[PDB]
């Protein structure tokens, strides 16, 4: 009942943002489509569907294709409900749950009939969603046109209490995969095990993850978008990093943590000081600051660290200077986190779509938005010993500077990173990865 | 070893074969693209990569976008091989598997700069793949020319002794699944716990499954191509109905087993019925027979168990010539299985891909080859307790021959399935699934 109470202020803000857009453009509404089915390249098989975020903005209908939502922000919201008569398939009853009093909604048994559910005179809708040849044969003209594009996404950075509550549930559920993961790290398992174990806490399976979980052992922590999972153990355990979430009604999760399995020596020591940088970083986002500026402050704290455990024999502000913080923290501070896992409008300056440009030293940084409250952030610092990178390093006129004996000795452990996600209100700081007690 | 031995010759039949085709088509030669990563709308993240069956017929690379194969049967087989070299990714050792030193094979960085790897004039090079618009780009003007498809597919069914120990393999990993599966369903596990278990088992993550694993409890078995996997355990258990399978080397297992959870009474004493009928079935594949005459003695055997059992009062033969089975056992006795789960070329009756009619009462079978040596088949007679065609059944002039009464007393059980996976030989049948004792 308590997310259900909060949906009717989460329907009523979308009414008024479409109104807003709808009105701006001289556009009579949005039809926002679900998505389809992909089948596979000559098979009967199909790809995991994966809803069109558009479409799941509106309601928590994420496994459902062939849906259609029609709004201009003054009616009552128009929903066309696949739901397919097959004996093959599970019936699932007409939807009743919470969201349902808020449409008025219209079954659609057969994908290609939907045309004579959808507006006669299409002129001025906006088609939103990926089908663009369909949209087309359908009668459309508009299809995600940049305007609607860049309001939505950019007044999408200001979640409702809704979508707060449903980013809340999801830390919960991921926190509790955390949990078995570390767990069966420390029992000596292999990546496999380690994903299998957070699959089962969580009880959701691999196609449900809001993004393909990193779990990674020893020097593949330094491979920061490392995907695959070793089925079998290394001889020896040193390290472990895990990057995993969960879904709640579309909204995701996004949690890393780093394990040493010693639970001592130097590597357990550069976690800790990491961690402590890492909480330092979370408490630092502010209304009214750009979040471009936190990420210059991570340069700042990783120079501290490779400083103060003797990995660049330099004062922390030499390290800046010379560039050398990229070579070991060579990704953003982190990103806006909703109904996507990187969120949308983190780089938006104004409702327009004027990109806020990054900090000078950093022009790949895309999220640059200055803070205001209601909004949801990652904040992920990492430090890793990457061996290209490095390679490349040691080719500079900075290679004296670097203690070679002790990156060597740091490679077999890969990396570190550490995110949770905050949620910004107007007086204070929601962490919700540390509120759950997951350490 | 064994396998790189067998290889040799799979080369040299797919030489043979591509030679034939493309003399006959006047072609210079097949371009054969392994496929792309689909990223998902307004997103960064990737659909699961689905290589091109054609791609992965001459090699197991199954993982590997941007791939491409230049053969045109009379030299080596040519293989661009995509090895982006990025820090954020697994750099991968150059291709030295067993299967390299069968192909003059370029690295290509980068996928977009395909074309200078490519040959230069394309006029009588046939396209196979899924990218047209990227074909057309390249300067391709025929694309998965029908002729050449159908030779191919036709083709297929004769497997080499390389698929055939690769489809071995497959069979070995998916009944260490089984077994595992089964077990956590005699423990009181839900769906999600048996799936994961399974997964576990094989070592193998849900989207290596060559299809989406139907793993079912009490009445989920009535629904045959269910794909929930309840994480709550049902109250009482009754039943249990898996089909799953596993990869190797891009060979499909596909293996179905039904359970009742007492091992007594009338469900246990069906499933004991239906295993006999299902021995016999895999026991009279023959060279020289049409597929569908065993479809028909299937249908046959069904209606012996539906008298005999007083779920249709009349006898056998009356229950099949009236159509009465058709309720029960609603789909094909099986297919051919390969590289694709329901393999290429079941339906034709010559390698122009004229299609072999199915038997008189069955227009619905897909599966209607002349059996012959080296082919590989799925037996899967099934008998369930479906709700929707019950009802259909409800509304004939047969409803007064179905014991309602005894269809209710067997509808929280759901249903039945059993499938092995079996070679035909000159001399013999090879039934993998059983020759691996899993029962
Ligand atoms: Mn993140
Ligand atoms: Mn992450
Ligand atoms: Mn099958
Ligand atoms: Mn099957």
């Amino acid at each position: 009942d308590k997310l259900a109470v909060l949906y009717a202020e989460h329907i009523a803000t979308l009414q008024q943002r479409t109104r807003t857009i709808t009105e701006r453009e001289g556009l009579e509404g949005l039809v926002i489509h679900s998505g389809q089915a992909k089948r596979q390249f000559l098979d009967w098989m199909y790809y995991p569907f994966k809803v069109n975020p558009q479409f799941k903005a509106w309601l928590p209908v994420i496994d459902n294709p062939h849906c259609w939502i029609v709004v201009d922000g003054a009616s009552k919201p128009k929903l066309i409900f696949y739901r397919p008569v097959d004996f093959w398939h599970k019936v699932p009853d007409e939807p009743r749950d919470f969201w349902a009093e808020y449409f008025d909604i219209e079954l659609l048994v057969q994908p290609d009939q939907v045309e004579k559910l959808l507006p006669y005179d299409k002129a001025n809708y906006a088609y939103i969603g990926e089908y663009l040849e369909v949209a087309q044969a359908l009668g459309f003209s508009i299809m995600n046109p940049e305007p609607v594009m860049n309001y939505l996404h950019f007044h999408r950075a200001y979640k409702t209490q809704y979508e707060l509550e449903c980013l809340r549930q999801a830390n919960r559920i991921a926190v509790e995969g955390h949990k078995a993961a570390r767990d069966t790290f420390f029992n000596g398992g292999s990546e496999f095990d380690i994903q299998h174990a957070y699959l089962m806490a969580t009880r959701q399976s691999e196609n449900e993850m809001p993004y393909g979980n990193i779990v990674a052992l020893n020097e593949n922590c330094a491979i920061y978008l490392y995907t695959h999972f070793e089925p079998t153990a290394p001889h020896t355990h040193h390290s472990f990093l895990i990057d995993a979430g969960a879904n709640f009604n579309g909204y995701a999760a996004d949690i890393t943590r780093t394990y040493d399995f010693k639970k001592s020596g130097e590597f357990s020591d550069l976690i800790q000081v990491m961690t402590e940088h890492q909480i330092a970083l979370g408490k630092a986002l502010k209304p009214g600051l750009l979040y471009g500026e936190l990420h210059l402050e991570c340069h700042q704290r990783v120079a501290q660290v490779l400083s103060d455990f003797n990995i660049v024999k330099l004062p922390a502000a030499d390290i800046v200077e010379r560039g050398i913080t990229s070579t070991f923290f060579p990704h953003g501070l982190g990103h806006h986190l909703g109904l996507q896992v990187i969120d949308m409008g983190g780089f938006m300056a104004d409702e327009s779509g004027t990109h806020q440009a990054p900090p000078e030293g950093h022009p790949f940084l895309r999220c640059t938005r200055l803070i205001e409250k209601n909004q949801v952030f990652t904040i992920e610092p990492g430090l890793y010993f990457i061996d290209s990178l490095l390679g490349d390093l040691a080719q500079t006129d900075n290679k004296q500077f670097i203690n070679w004996e002790k990156v060597e000795e740091f490679k077999p452990f890969g990396g570190i990173r550490i995110e949770d996600n905050i949620i910004v209100h107007e007086d204070s700081l929601e962490n919700m990865t540390r509120d759950l007690h997951l350490d």
